[PDB]
């Protein structure tokens, strides 16, 4: 029985768009899991009377060690994250296999997602959104956060787990 | 200023389907909703890679006092659930509201969907189910829960009512 589990959603606020603009879920094999291929995993999010599905359109290591991983100049792989397609960071991969698009024990994932270009709009406060992470094989990660009713701050918990990123 | 709270998910358990075959969701307005049409509200279902969408079909006061919210001998309208639709039920109104699809304050539907109909069998143990149930106005009602390791009795309650 393997799968992959979320382990925590972050968002990014941009104030002059309003809300959340981006969001970074993130993803760890369930322990004892077998190696599980991200290549054909598809992200499934329901926001606002809408059922989006998204594909795997790369794989970057610019995300791995770094605080920001909103910042676009940094992480210009940003620039793949479209209305249809999410973009995989690297977290932690002790052998490289994220390099590959195959997450195995110990792994760390994030999926970058830019929420105004799949949603059309940023998320504004008090927004229910749900989905699932579902590779082809094994059972998938569940995506569930209401957003706080303000914001904040510019990097926004949305949904807490233990795990460390 | 006005939305929607799933209070509860329930499930029946079939054993010659090997699962899951039946769903019963239960929805409350928010404290301080104002009134909320569900004629044109979806119902949004992901499980095991697949997304579906449900639309209205009906509403029952058949299920008003019924202790077998799952027998479709004595609530007919179960036929009605089908792949691309869910039904509505009465469980407490004191208006007549729910009775041409309004939910009001103080009122309980439910929602009876037909899951081996949906997702081309019945849900089997340890599955993720996720979903919004979304008026055209208001914030949605979310379902999530994790079917159990376990089919150990006829009627499984899935998800809870949580502040
Ligand atoms: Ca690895
Ligand atoms: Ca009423």
């Amino acid at each position: 029985a393997s799968g992959l589990m979320c382990i925590g959603v972050t968002g990014h606020y941009d104030k002059t768009l309003g809300g959340i603009d981006k969001l970074a879920i993130y993803i760890t094999p369930n322990a004892g899991s077998a190696p599980i291929d991200l290549k054909n995993a598809k992200l499934f999010l329901i926001y606002d009377g809408e059922s989006h599905v998204l594909n795997y359109s790369t794989v970057t290591t610019a995300t791995l060690g770094a605080d920001d991983i909103f910042n676009s100049s940094a992480i210009t792989d940003w620039s793949l994250a479209d209305s249809s397609s999410y973009v995989v960071g690297v977290i932690q991969d002790a052998d490289g296999s994220l390099s590959n698009g195959v997450i195995n024990k110990g792994d760390i994932a994030v999926l970058l997602v830019n929420a105004n270009a799949v949603f059309n709009k940023a998320i504004p406060t008090r927004s229910e959104v749900s989905g699932q992470f579902q590779p082809e094989f094994g059972a998938p990660a569940v995506i569930q956060f209401t957003t706080p009713a303000a914001y904040t701050q510019t990097v926004i918990e949305l949904q807490h787990h233990h795990h460390h990123h």
